[PDB]
C-alpha cells in the first residue's frame, strides 16, 4: 500500500525517512532525505544515485543505479533523535548484487518447482555485550583487548565505589534476559531471519549505546568461553500445512530427509556464508560442545541438524547449527534454501541418525583435499550456487580491474626493466 | 579462614545452651513453641539452596539411625563433644561409604552425567592427541 | 627463508655448467684431476658432519640402482630436471618407504631409542597423570 506509506508521514509526524540496504559481506547500510521528496514516481521508479560510490555496484560508462524502497515494510525510526521513518530497499538497473534480491530467486524457485508455496524458518542467534574494547595493529604490534561489567576478570579490580562481587565465571553467566527487546516484542514480528536480522541487528548495538556500553555478532570475541552462534530452525509448507511433519525417525518425513541430504551434501560451502570470517572457523573448533559435525538426529547435541521433534505435528521441523552471527542473513537464507531445493530432486538420503558419541555417523562427507572440494563444486554443483549470475558483478568489477590492470601492468613494465639490469 | 582458631571460632561441632563456640545452640525460650535449634558451622560464601538441602538431610536420617548427641557442652570453649573423629582422608572417605545415609541422601546426577559426559568427550580427545605428541616427545 | 624463490636462489635440483641456479654443477676444470662436482642444497645453519654423512649416503646407491641424472640444464634458471617430484606429503613418505637406499643409508638408532626412553618414561608417567586429572575435569 503506497497510501499507508504516505499516511504514516502524517500520523507519526516524519521530517525524514531512511532508505535501507544489506552489502555482500553481510552489514546492514543506510541513506536519508526529508519527507518532503515522497510522491507516485519513486513508487515505480525509485531512487536513481551514482553507482561509483561502491566499488562492484557500477562503472564509469554507467554512473546510473536504483534502490527501489518497498511499501509493506515502513517503521518509525524511533531510536532517533527526531520524527522519522525507516524503509528497506532492493537494488536494480539491473542487477545481482543485492543479497536480498538474491534471497528473493531462492523463493520464486521454490514456487515455481512445485515442492511447495513457502518457508517457515527461525532465527536464535546470540550475541555479546562490552564497555571498552580495544583493537589495534602496526608494522610494530597487534592486540586485541575487551572488557565488561560481567567479565570474571573484574573482580580482582578496583572500581569508584568498590567491586559489586557479582561478576560471571567462565563458560557460567547464563543468566541474561529476553527478548533483548525492542526490536522484536512491540512489532511481534515471527518471522524468518531475512528482513528481520538487521532491525535486531542495529537494534541490539543502538539500545546498548543508550546503556552507555556496545554490542558484536564476533562469533569467538573471547578464547576459553562461548560465542555468538547463529543456530536456527527450519520448515517448508503449502495450503496452510506443514511439510516436514511424518512418520519417520523424530516425526520427520520423506521430503524431510531429502531436504536434510541436500544440506548435508552443501555444508561444505554453505559455510561460505554461515561462517563468512576466521572468528567463526574459531567458533567450529575442536570442543565439547562443537557444531561442525555434519550430522543429524534428536539427542545427540553436537550434530549440525537437530529435528526439532514436538507433540503437534504442525510444529515438527528440523533444526541447523553450522554458522556463526558474523554471516550475512539473506545469503544464508538463499544457501541453505539452495541445498534443500536439489536435495529433493537428487533423491538423496540423509543415512541413519546419530544417537553415539559426540561426533562422526555421518561424518564423512568426505574427502581431504581442495582438488576433490573443487571437483564436488563442478559434479554437484546442484545442490551448490543454483541459478542466477552475476552479470551485473561482472560489469561492475571490470571497471574496477581496468583501473587496476593499468596500473599494474605499468608498475610490472617497471620491474622487468629492474629485473633485466 | 572465618573457621579458624580464634576465641569467638564456630568449628566446634558441639551443642549446648551458654558455650557460645559451639556450633549447634538450643534456641530457648519462655514460649514451647520458639524451643529450636542454632546452627552456625557456615558463611555467606554458601549455596543456599543446597545448605538448606544439606543440613536438612542430616537431620532425616538421625532419627532413622536413632543416634544420640551426647552430653550438652558448658565447660571451656571447645572439646565434649568434639570428637567425632579420626584424623585421616582415608577415614573421612571411609566414613563418607559407611554413613553414607546422614549424607548426600536420595536422588542422582544423572542430567549431571549426560551434560557433563558431553564437555568429557571434548576435552579428552584435546587431551589424547596432546598425550599423544608429549608420548613421541618423550620417546625421541 | 634463503632457499625462496629469487634470481639467484638454489633450490632447483638439477645439474650443468652454466644454469648458475642449479643445484649440482659440475666443477670444469683444464686439468683432468680437477673434474669435480659442485653443490648449493644447503646454508651454515646446517650440521657439518650429517651434511657429509648424507650427501654420500645419497651417492653410495645412486651407483647401485645405476639410475641417471637425465640432461643437463643449459635453458632459463629453473626447470628440465625439477621435477622429481609428486605434490604431496604421503608421496614424500612414500618415496622413504621404497628408496630408502639413497636416504638414511645404514646404522641405528639403538643407542639413541635407549637414551630417549629414559627421557619418555619420565615424561609419559607426568603426561600420564595430567591426562588421568583432565578426564575427570571432562566427565563432571
Amino acid at each position: 500500500s503506497a497510501e499507508h506509506v504516505l499516511t504514516m508521514l502524517n500520523e507519526h509526524a516524519a521530517a525524514f525517512v531512511r532508505f535501507e540496504a544489506t552489502d555482500a559481506a553481510g552489514a546492514s547500510r543506510s541513506k536519508s532525505i526529508p519527507a518532503q521528496f515522497f510522491e507516485k514516481v519513486i513508487h515505480a521508479r525509485g531512487y536513481l544515485e551514482d553507482g561509483e560510490v561502491n566499488a562492484g555496484a557500477a562503472g564509469a560508462a554507467a554512473s546510473d543505479i536504483v534502490l527501489m524502497p518497498e511499501l509493506s515494510t515502513a517503521a518509525v525510526a524511533a531510536a532517533a533523535a527526531a520524527a522519522t521513518a525507516a524503509v528497506i530497499c532492493d537494488g536494480g538497473a539491473a542487477a545481482a548484487a543485492s543479497p536480498r534480491y538474491i534471497a528473493r530467486a531462492a523463493l520464486a524457485q521454490l514456487q515455481a518447482a512445485g515442492a511447495a508455496a513457502g518457508l517457515l524458518s527461525a532465527f536464535i542467534a546470540d550475541f555479546c555485550i562490552f564497555g571498552v574494547p580495544e583493537v589495534i595493529n602496526s608494522k610494530t604490534i597487534s592486540f586485541p583487548a575487551s572488557t565488561t561489567a560481567a567479565a570474571a576478570d573484574q573482580p580482582q579490580e578496583a572500581a569508584a565505589g568498590g567491586a559489586a562481587g557479582a561478576a560471571a565465571g567462565a563458560a557460567g553467566g547464563a543468566a541474561a534476559a529476553g527478548a533483548a527487546e525492542i526490536c522484536f516484542l512491540p512489532e511481534a514480528a515471527g518471522a524468518a531471519a531475512a528482513d528481520n536480522a538487521f532491525t535486531l541487528r542495529t537494534g541490539l548495538q543502538e539500545v546498548a549505546r543508550r546503556y552507555n556500553a556496545i554490542a558484536s555478532a564476533a562469533a569467538a570475541a573471547a578464547a576459553a568461553a562461548a560465542g555468538a552462534g547463529s543456530h536456527s530452525i527450519w520448515d517448508v509448507g503449502a495450503a496452510g500445512t506443514n511439510a516436514f511433519a511424518g512418520a519417520s525417525g523424530a516425526r520427520a518425513t520423506l521430503t524431510g530427509a531429502k531436504w536434510l541430504a541436500g544440506l548435508l551434501a552443501a555444508a561444505a560451502a554453505a559455510a561460505a556464508a554461515a561462517a563468512a570470517a576466521a572468528a567463526a572457523a574459531a567458533a567450529a573448533a575442536a570442543g565439547a560442545a562443537a557444531a561442525a559435525a555434519t550430522a543429524w538426529g534428536a539427542a545427540a547435541a553436537a550434530c549440525a541438524l537437530n529435528i526439532a521433534a514436538a507433540a503437534a505435528a504442525k510444529g515438527a521441523q528440523i533444526e541447523n547449527k553450522a554458522g556463526a552471527a558474523a554471516a550475512n542473513p539473506y545469503l544464508v537464507l538463499a544457501a541453505t534454501v539452495a541445498a534443500g531445493l536439489d536435495g529433493i530432486q537428487s533423491a538423496g538420503a540423509a543415512a541413519g541418525a546419530a544417537a553415539a558419541d559426540a561426533a562422526a555417523a555421518a561424518p564423512s562427507e568426505i574427502p581431504g583435499k581442495m582438488e576433490d572440494a573443487l571437483a564436488a563444486l563442478e559434479q554437484d554443483a546442484e545442490c551448490l550456487k543454483a541459478g542466477l549470475g552475476e552479470a551485473f558483478i561482472r560489469a561492475a568489477v571490470a571497471a574496477a580491474k581496468y583501473e587496476l590492470e593499468n596500473e599494474e601492468t605499468d608498475a610490472e613494465g617497471n620491474k622487468f626493466l629492474e629485473y633485466f639490469i
